[PDB]
């Protein structure tokens, strides 16, 4: 009973609070290495004493064996043991010593009241991801085998110099580096692969591009590359390398892999989480006279406040780098006036509403803190003193929340991540801290002793390392943003490869899982808790006839297609120009005749009140205005040329003709109104973050570079430190005071900078400029302001993660309301596509297998008996698995003997499968073909026999066509692997869901293709002379239709859109030459920053909208199937 009395006063939320404080202080202490001498010991001694209290505490609570029953108590026991060991003769400097200690940070779960239940939900969510994980592994293995077959040994191709006049290789293979980087150039010997400069031949080398880690030469390397593609981490770089070493047509491959693997799977995972989280939740005297007037705070007074806030915001949003002294003084005067006005409010209110009651409110204390900080800066007014708190006023914009229902929704989602859903945030913080400390402890010293290998050519250290806690946390955060493989390559070259693999993969997977469970949890909990009349009749007859509609559709298709031949090289084709010219004239005449027919049949009112006959009228007008200009002598006048660039809108006349595009456009139009309001809410938040960024980084991104021949180098600080020294040292006419293209020089360009940091493309350069910043007219210095990274870490958490949770919630609510209004009708689907969907519904549910009769003849019956059993199917399935393992061991440059043995094994396998097909056809006569999987096997067997015979015919025996054709012929063995889908019920259900969702995906992809075609035509007209820099290169440019479509497909996933915006943002020397010897567009290789920022930003927004609509379609299909 004594132990019971001790436990009464030894265990309670006080005891737990003390344990929490002790473990937290232990964590924060173990963050710092070289923790003070003589206390490195004293603290672990204190924390050792923590442990005796915890053991004696059990003794007063549980029993030696009952205590252990709980899984969490063993961790505590491990903690008590290690401690005692280290007191005497335990290795002092082994990596393991504190990695065992860092679990002690994970001990918070057992002491924080409600984390354990949340963790169990996480294991449940993991347990529901089984079938999707199996499908993902199968798909990645299949695509890795395909990639191995097609692209093995290609990324080892490099431009090697020729010889002048022979033992082995004549001197090291002198390569050439592609302009702007130090990486060696990759090429190919194909027609659409890539060409070397003069005096350079394509040769296969021994090394892979990045760090000998980017390859398709083995199943492991191909699997890693396909996992990278599925995660879409720098997938555009691999895309470009593969198309440069193999050919442009192979882009088709990638296309199929960024849709199946990278898109369809991301959506199963989402659904599998969503459904599961839902399952878990659906489971659960004169003072009095002043008071008379002080409480005169009527309706007008609150309006005055809102107007003052708005005017303060619009004055703070007009500061820039080039502010004049009078304008600068105007802003300071306005800020002082507003500050004294807000001080006046609070002093008037508080002395009206007694202080006690005034503080009792929650907006009032917010007002108080804002105004106190404002006055604090008003007192200590230095030029640059706490610029972040100079922007602190901006939070007054949240005052508008009380009347703006969507801002209140953002503020509730923000507050829910620390309230009802605080446990997920706590676990995320613990995971980030634990992996950061583990990475620092295991791979800290290697990063410092081997830095030369992973550092930039002119730098003396890597930009992302693990020597200290801050940089390890930055690496973990960047992994949580989807960028992991480059730092993984960097760490494999500096430390242990196995540790890198395990650490990076575990961090990525287990952090993305918790980030999704918080995103979905926030979404759910927040949001969802006379003769003229006769001829008119005749014309009416003419218009609604089917042949006329077909003719008009064919004319529109031809008009759209003819635009794809007006490219950079049309001036070199003399006859094509005239042919296209006459074709355009006749098409314009035809469409004018159509418009007159619709004006004489439909009637003017009907015509001008249909919104699909206005978009046709407008296009006909544009064309007529152009044609009249061309027949006259005003074709080169600048307004008219701009009107002519509007000929890329001609493909928009196909929307009204085809019904699927029409219905999907109607669905988008029905969603636009709410998208507008959420967009306004986001703009006001990102203005608070853009005004903050302008306060921090205005005019501080200017550098001096040494530009010689297409490569620039930052001038070292030992020679140049100021803009003034930069001019005096420009002796060779080769130093230039340049600026970062995407800077924070004003609020307008700050919006572009935050778009690159939110989409995570181009954010890296913006951050590096910010973290090297110094005062204006001073050369940037390496990480002078390292703690500026945090600023970008707070934008991504609040600006991006929480303003996408708002957008997705609003979209889901709108979609649900629209469905319900359409009586829960399948949107994105045409009427006959609904019949197709009903037929697909009926197929999947018919269980009857109607076994087939037994053949009368004895031998046929015997074959029937030996075929129908389940042992036959199991044996064939394990044979297919053996064949898959046999194809997994193919490696580039292996041996002749291995190739011969593998070929003989393939011959044996195809013979075995042909014998089973013959036996099945001899046992099952017509019934065999009645089934749909037997036809598939039959097709696979025929394709394999055809592959063998055609390879045998087309080998040395006959015409030796390009060897790469053989590589395509042996792609017929993957069907044997695809025959394994027959047994896997989960895979066969997920693929059925995909088949069910295909019909609407077709229409949405039709809109995506139309959008890509229109933008290609604009880009091809506007950006075809820009100098090759960054993304734009001799293969991915805007000089032809295929080159433009490659870039637009690449940036459809927003990948590398900053790399294509970079060359268009050039407006002069040293990057662009104005008055270039021979270019007619702007006389030069410069770009159009304004047209470029509208093109690349509008495209990504529209693409995101289309993708999220596809996401909704696929997720609802998955829910319906399950
Ligand atoms: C930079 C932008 C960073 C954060 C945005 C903060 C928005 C602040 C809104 C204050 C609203 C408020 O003041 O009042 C709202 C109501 C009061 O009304 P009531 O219902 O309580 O009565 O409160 C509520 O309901 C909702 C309570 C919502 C609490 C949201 C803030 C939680 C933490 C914010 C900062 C996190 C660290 C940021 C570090 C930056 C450096
Ligand atoms: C893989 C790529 C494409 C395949 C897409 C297949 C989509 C259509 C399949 C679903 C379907 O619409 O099914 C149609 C029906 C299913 O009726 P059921 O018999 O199940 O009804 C049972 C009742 N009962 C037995 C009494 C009749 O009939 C059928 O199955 C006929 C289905 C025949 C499908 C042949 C597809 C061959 C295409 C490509 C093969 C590529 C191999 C090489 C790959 C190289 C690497 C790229
Ligand atoms: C490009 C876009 C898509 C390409 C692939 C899309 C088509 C995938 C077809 C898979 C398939 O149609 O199978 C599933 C059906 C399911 O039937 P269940 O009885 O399980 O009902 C399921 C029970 N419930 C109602 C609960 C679901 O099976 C059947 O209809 C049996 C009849 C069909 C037999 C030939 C079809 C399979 C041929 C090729 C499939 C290969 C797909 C490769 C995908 C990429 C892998 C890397
Ligand atoms: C809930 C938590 C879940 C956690 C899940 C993720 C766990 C990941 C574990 C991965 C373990 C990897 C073990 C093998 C690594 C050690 C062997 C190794 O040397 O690796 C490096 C290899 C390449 O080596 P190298 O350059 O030729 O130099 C070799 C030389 N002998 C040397 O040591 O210097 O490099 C390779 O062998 C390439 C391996 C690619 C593997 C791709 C895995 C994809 C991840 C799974 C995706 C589906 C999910
Ligand atoms: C929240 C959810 C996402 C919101 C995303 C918002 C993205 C908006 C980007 C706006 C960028 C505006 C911008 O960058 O202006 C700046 C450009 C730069 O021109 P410059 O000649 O090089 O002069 C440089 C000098 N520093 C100067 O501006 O003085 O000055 C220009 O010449 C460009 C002027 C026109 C820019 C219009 C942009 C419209 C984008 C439409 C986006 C919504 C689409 C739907
Ligand atoms: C998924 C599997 C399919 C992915 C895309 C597979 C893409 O392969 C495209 C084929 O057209 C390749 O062309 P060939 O190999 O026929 O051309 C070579 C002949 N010359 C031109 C060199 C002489
Ligand atoms: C769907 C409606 C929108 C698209 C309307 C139909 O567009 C089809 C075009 O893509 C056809 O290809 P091109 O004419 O671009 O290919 C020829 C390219 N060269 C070889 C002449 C340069
Ligand atoms: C750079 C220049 C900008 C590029 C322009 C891009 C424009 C995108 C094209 C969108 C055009 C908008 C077309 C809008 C389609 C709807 C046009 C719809 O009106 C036609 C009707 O037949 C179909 O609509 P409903 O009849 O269902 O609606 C009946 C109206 N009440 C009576 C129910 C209210
Ligand atoms: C109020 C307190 C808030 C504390 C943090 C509340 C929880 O927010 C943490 C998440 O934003 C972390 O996600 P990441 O920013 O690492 O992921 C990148 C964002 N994407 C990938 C989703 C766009
Ligand atoms: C981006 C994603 C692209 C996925 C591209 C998916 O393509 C699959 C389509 O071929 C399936 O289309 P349906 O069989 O539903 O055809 C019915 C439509 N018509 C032809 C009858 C009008
Ligand atoms: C630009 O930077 C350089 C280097 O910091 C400045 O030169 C120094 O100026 C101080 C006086 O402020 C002298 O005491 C040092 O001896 C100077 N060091 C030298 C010669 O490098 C230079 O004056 C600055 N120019 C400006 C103001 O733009
Ligand atoms: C260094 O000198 C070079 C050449 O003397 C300067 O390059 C000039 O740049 C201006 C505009 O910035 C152009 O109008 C000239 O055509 C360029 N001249 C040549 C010959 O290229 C460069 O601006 C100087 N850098 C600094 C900032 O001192
Ligand atoms: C303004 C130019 C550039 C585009 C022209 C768009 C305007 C005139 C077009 C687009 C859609 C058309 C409308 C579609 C809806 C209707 C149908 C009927 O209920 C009355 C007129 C009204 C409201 C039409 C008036 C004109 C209209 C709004
Ligand atoms: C079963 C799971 C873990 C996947 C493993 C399948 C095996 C067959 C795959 C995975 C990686 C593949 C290896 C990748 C690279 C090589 C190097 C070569 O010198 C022998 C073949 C070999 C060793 C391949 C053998 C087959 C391989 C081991
Ligand atoms: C009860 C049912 C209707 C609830 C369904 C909730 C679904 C629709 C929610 C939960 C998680 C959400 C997804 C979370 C992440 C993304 C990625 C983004 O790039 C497109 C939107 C998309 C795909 C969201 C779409 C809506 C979504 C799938
Ligand atoms: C080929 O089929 C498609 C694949 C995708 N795939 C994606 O993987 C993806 C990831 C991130 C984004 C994305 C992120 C941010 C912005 Cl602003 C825009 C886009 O897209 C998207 C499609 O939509 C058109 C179509
Ligand atoms: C390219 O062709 C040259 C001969 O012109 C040959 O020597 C070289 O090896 C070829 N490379 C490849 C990979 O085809
Ligand atoms: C820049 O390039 C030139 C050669 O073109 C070189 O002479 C100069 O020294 C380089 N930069 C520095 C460090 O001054």
């Amino acid at each position: 009973l004594i132990r019971r009395t001790a436990i009464k006063v030894s265990v309670h939320s006080w005891f737990s609070l003390f344990i929490t404080v002790t473990i937290l202080v232990n964590c924060v202490c173990m963050t710092r290495t070289d923790l003070p001498e003589k206390i490195e010991y004293v603290f672990t001694v204190i924390y050792t004493f923590e442990a005796l209290i915890k053991i004696l505490a059990r003794g007063f609570c549980l029993n030696e064996f009952t205590y252990l029953r709980d899984p969490w108590n063993w961790l505590d026991f491990s903690v008590i043991t290690l401690a005692y060991v280290g007191t005497a003769i335990d290795l002092r400097g082994i990596s393991g010593l504190r990695t065992f200690r860092v679990l002690r940070a994970l001990k918070t779960v057992s002491v924080i009241p409600g984390l354990k239940v949340i963790v169990g939900a996480l294991i449940h969510s993991v347990k529901k991801l089984a079938d999707v994980t199996i499908l993902t592994i199968f798909c990645l293995s299949v695509f890795a085998l395909v990639g191995l077959q097609l692209f093995k040994g290609n990324l080892k191709n490099k431009c090697v110099k020729n010889d002048m006049a022979y033992s082995s290789h004549r001197k090291p293979d002198i390569y050439i580096n592609k302009r702007g980087t130090s990486d060696p150039l990759l090429c190919g010997n194909g027609s659409d692969s890539g060409h070397c400069p003069d005096g350079y031949i394509c040769l296969k080398t021994s090394d892979n591009p990045d760090f000998n880690y980017t390859s398709f030469d083995s199943f492991a390397w191909a699997f890693l590359s396909l996992f990278r593609l599925m995660t879409q981490d720098s997938w555009e770089r691999l895309y470009q390398q593969t198309l440069r070493t193999s050919g442009k047509i192979y882009m088709i491959f990638f296309v199929l892999v960024i849709f199946l693997g990278s898109f369809y799977l991301v959506n199963l995972i989402l659904a599998v989480v969503t459904m599961a989280y839902e399952e878990q939740n659906q489971a659960t005297w004169v003072k009095l006279k002043t008071i008379l007037f002080g409480l005169v705070t009527d309706p007008f007074a609150e309006l005055t406040i809102t107007l003052c806030i708005v005017v303060n915001t619009i004055f703070m949003a007009m500061e820039h780098h080039g502010m004049s002294p009078t304008f600068e003084a105007m802003l300071q005067i306005g800020n002082i006036v507003f500050t004294i006005f807000f001080t006046a409010e609070m002093v008037f209110k508080i002395i009206a509403f007694d202080p006690y009651y005034y503080f009792q409110k929650k907006w009032n204390i917010f007002d108080c803190i804002i105004v106190t900080v404002s006055l604090l800066e008003l007192g200590v007014a230095k030029k640059g003193s706490l610029s972040v708190l100079r922007s602190f006023r901006l939070l007054r914009v949240f005052k508008l929340a009380k009347s703006w229902p969507t801002l209140n929704t953002l503020i509730k989602i923000i507050g829910n991540s620390v309230g009802a859903l605080g446990n997920l945030t706590i676990i995320l913080a613990i995971i980030v801290f634990v992996f950061a400390l583990v990475g620092k402890q295991l791979l800290g010293e290697n990063y410092r002793n081997n830095r030369k290998n992973i550092s930039a050519p002119h730098e003396d250290w890597p930009r992302w390392h693990m020597h200290d806690f801050f940089h390890s946390f930055l690496i973990v955060f960047r992994i949580l943003c989807g960028e992991w493989i480059e730092n993984m390559w960097a760490c494999m070259e500096v430390g242990q490869k196995s540790i890198c693999l395990i650490l990076f993969l575990t961090v990525m997977v287990l952090g993305n899982l918790v980030v999704l469970n918080l995103f979905i949890a926030l979404l759910l909990n927040s949001f969802f808790a006379d003769v003229g009349w006769q001829v008119r009749k005749t014309c009416y007859r003419i218009v609604e006839h089917s042949w006329f509609e077909s003719f008009i559709i064919f004319m529109i298709l031809l008009s759209s297609g003819s635009l794809a031949f007006e490219d950079y090289y049309l001036d070199q084709k003399p006859t094509v120009k005239a042919l296209l010219e006459y074709t355009d004239r006749v098409f314009t005449f035809i469409f004018v005749f159509e418009m007159l027919l619709k004006w004489v049949a439909y009637g003017f009112k009907k015509y001008f009140t249909n919104a699909w006959c206005w978009l046709d009228f407008l296009i006909v007008n544009i064309s007529l205005i152009s044609l009249t200009a061309k027949i006259l002598e005003y074709s080169e006048v600048a307004p008219i040329k701009a009107l002519r660039t509007l000929r890329a809108l001609r493909p928009l006349r196909a929307l009204s003709r085809f019904e699927g595009m029409r219905v999907v456009v109607d669905a988008l139009v029905g969603a636009i109104p709410s998208i507008m309001n959420v967009l306004l809410v986001c703009l006001i938040f990102w203005l608070i973050f853009s005004i903050m960024g302008v306060n921090l980084f205005a005019g501080k991104f200017w550098r001096c570079i040494n530009y010689t021949d297409g490569e620039f180098s930052l001038v070292p600080l030992s020679i140049v430190n100021n803009k003034s020294d930069c001019k005096i040292q420009n002796s060779t006419g080769s130093f230039f005071w340049v600026n970062v293209k995407v800077n924070f020089d004003n609020v307008a360009m700050g919006y572009l900078a935050l778009l690159q940091v939110a989409t995570f493309k181009g954010w890296m350069d913006i951050m590096y400029a910010a973290v090297d910043s110094r005062e204006v007219n001073m050369q940037p210095k390496w990480e002078d302001n390292v703690y500026m990274y945090l600023y970008f870490v707070i934008f991504i958490i609040f600006g991006g993660f929480f303003t996408l949770n708002l957008f997705v919630g609003v979209i889901i609510d709108n979609f649900n309301q629209q469905k319900k209004k359409l009586g829960g009708q399948d949107i994105f689907m045409t009427e006959e596509q609904k019949k197709y969907y009903n037929a697909m519904k009926k197929l999947g549910s018919k269980k009857p297998q109607k076994p087939i009769p037994r053949p009368l003849n004895k031998f046929q019956g015997f074959v029937f008996d030996i075929v129908t059993r389940q042992a036959f199917d199991i044996t064939i399935m394990v044979l297919i698995c053996l064949n898959m393992i046999t194809m997994m061991v193919e490696t580039d440059d292996q041996s002749e003997e291995k190739t011969k043995i593998l070929g003989k094994i393939n011959q044996f396998f195809v013979a075995v499968f042909t014998g089973e097909c013959v036996m099945k056809m001899f046992a099952l006569r017509q019934y065999y073909f009645t089934n749909g999987w037997n036809v598939f096997d039959f097709i696979v067997v025929v394709l394999s026999i055809a592959s063998l015979i055609f390879s045998a015919i087309l080998k040395s025996l006959q015409s030796y066509f390009s060897p790469t054709l053989f590589r395509v012929i042996r792609l017929a063995r993957i069907g044997r692997i695809l025959r394994l889908i027959r047994a896997a019920k989960g895979i066969r259900t997920l693929l059925f869901a995909l088949m069910m969702s295909l019909p609407a995906l077709f229409n949405i992809g039709l809109l995506l293709f139309l959008v890509m075609f229109i933008y290609s035509i604009f880009g091809m007209s506007s950006f075809p002379h820009v100098r090759w820099e960054a993304g734009i290169d001799d293969m991915f440019n805007f000089q032809t239709f295929a080159n433009s479509m490659l870039c637009l497909f690449q940036i459809t996933t927003s990948a590398g859109w900053d790399g294509l915006l970079s060359p268009i943002l050039n407006t002069g020397p040293p990057y662009c030459d104005p008055n270039l010897p021979n270019s007619n567009g702007t006389r030069g290789d410069c770009g159009s920053p304004a047209v470029g920022i509208i093109f690349f930003t509008t495209y990504i927004i529209i693409s995101f909208l289309i993708m999220v609509n596809m996401y909704i379609a696929v997720i609802l299909e998955n829910f319906n199937v399950a």
